[PDB]
């Protein structure tokens, strides 16, 4: 306060260990890279498969990737949406068209454009389009059981993604990027640029990452808004990305670019040929990590044991939430 300072509070914390780093002789990941017309699954390896898996003539509008099913749906510019299974980067399955109901909630006519997948309850999140406002509205996977959350806006998300495990759905504008949970209850605003461009959720780190095109440098958002945060970036603008560790995964129209954020982007570790894409709207890294079902962290506290001749009716707390995780 003005007249003095007060007290000391003291805690104690460990923060987490430090990841294993897998060399440019030792990288052993898979990539989809998805463009609009192509898309091609990559593997990571110095004697990797350069290999197509789909091709669509109509440009695609969103994309969403599953980890326990791998399937990757697709949704034109149109509205008319294809679900397309594959296995392990090319084809054991079509593209099916699913056909989705309005119902009473979708009064007027709105069409699709966006796509993003819940691994915990199974259930898809798509926004929609206006012809006269954008409204995000939840169903299953058939598609049927379809109820919508928020209130509409004018103005356009480009991605959506889901955090399924700390039960939260990112909506990011030109505008603003929005926090939201599953269920409708609470909805928050995090930060105010003019044209962000492309991010990825990590669960367990509890941080967006972000990339501006235009801006050009990094960008660290926490999930309350309220933490900003640059780190210096290697110099080409790419329009996507993924994270691999301490390793930056930035790619060129012919070569990937491997830098680990502090090296310069003309001498990579390793380069991968990319000479079949135009442009790199989504990079998509297939890693168990990317959806954890592990919150990894839990201690239970306060154990209550009221006993008996030869019995006990023994009771604890759960481990508490959060304000990163959601209700
Ligand atoms: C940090 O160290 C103290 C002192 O040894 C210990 O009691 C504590 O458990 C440590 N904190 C964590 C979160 O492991």
């Amino acid at each position: 306060n003005k007249q003095g300072e007060g007290p000391v509070a003291k805690g104690f914390v460990q923060t987490h260990s430090a990841r294993n780093e897998k060399p440019a002789k030792d990288l052993t990941e898979s990539v989809l890279l998805v463009g609009r017309r192509a898309v091609m699954w990559q593997s990571l390896e110095p004697a990797g498969e350069n290999s197509m898996i789909y091709q669509s003539q109509e440009e695609l509008a969103d994309i969403a990737w599953s980890k326990r099913e791998q399937q990757l749906w697709l949704l034109n510019v149109h509205g008319e949406l294809r679900s397309l299974k594959f296995e392990s980067g090319q084809m054991v399955s079509p593209a099916q068209q699913l056909k989705l109901d309005l119902g009473n909630i979708s009064s007027g006519r709105w069409v699709p454009r966006r796509l993003s997948f819940d691994w915990l309850h199974h259930r898809l999140y798509f926004a929609m389009e206006s012809p006269e406002s954008f409204q995000i509205i939840s169903t299953d996977l058939l598609g049927e059981s379809a109820q919508k959350v928020g209130e509409s806006f004018d103005l356009p998300v480009e991605q959506l993604e889901v955090d399924a495990l700390n039960g939260w759905i990112f909506w990011r504008n030109e505008e603003s990027l929005w926090r939201q949970d599953l269920h409708g209850r609470m909805i928050h605003r995090l930060l105010r640029i003019r044209q962000p461009g492309w991010f990825l959720v990590q669960p367990q780190h509890f941080i967006i990452h972000l990339m501006l095109p235009q801006e050009g440098k990094f960008l660290e958002i926490s999930y309350d808004g309220g933490f900003k945060h640059p780190l210096p970036l290697p110099p080409p603008h790419w329009q996507s990305f993924a994270l691999l560790g301490r390793s930056l995964l930035l790619p060129d129209s012919g070569q990937l670019i491997l830098v680990e954020q502090q090296g310069q982007a003309a001498s990579p570790s390793a380069s991968w040929p990319l000479k079949n894409l135009p442009d790199c709207w989504a990079v998509i890294l297939l890693v168990p990590e990317s959806q954890p079902l592990t919150s990894a962290g839990g201690k239970p506290h306060s154990l209550k044991a009221l006993l008996g001749a030869q019995a006990a009716k023994i009771s604890w707390k759960e481990p508490e939430r959060n304000p990163y995780q959601s209700a």
